């Protein structure tokens, strides 16, 4: 599923994203937008042969099980197509780990290259929420 811009960040306020450790609903909503461009199933190969999944593109190195990582890790406790689904609730569930880490988002590269520091607010305007 393709969300629309407001359609996405109402659900991730639904799933308790905003303001979680402190990173406001517009940073979460950026970085869906540059990720994936708010596709549930978007995929992308990393060079380590690992692949990233989802609307988030969590990787399968360190947070999901896709059989075909050998050496990584299921720390979201997940099969990676779970990720891909139109109920975002999995990718919601698993992003709170990530961001719990001690890197914050700086753990998706988008958000750190295209979101950070910018207007995020602007992703949001508009929004009834
Ligand atoms: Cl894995």
């Amino acid at each position: 599923k393709v969300f629309g811009r407001c359609e996405l960040a109402a659900a991730m306020k639904r799933h308790g994203l905003d303001n979680y450790r402190g990173y406001s609903l517009g940073n979460w909503v950026c970085a869906a937008k540059f990720e994936s461009n708010f596709n549930t199933q978007a995929t992308n190969r990393n060079t380590d042969g690992s692949t990233d999944y989802g609307i988030l593109q969590i990787n399968s190195r360190w947070w999901c099980n896709d059989g075909r990582t050998p050496g990584s890790r299921n720390l979201c406790n997940i099969p990676c197509s779970a990720l891909l689904s139109s109920d975002i609730t999995a990718s919601v569930n698993c992003a709170k780990k990530i961001v719990s880490d001690g890197n914050g988002m700086n753990a998706w590269v988008a958000w750190r290259n295209r979101c950070k520091g910018t207007d995020v607010q602007a992703w949001i305007r508009g929004c009834r929420l």
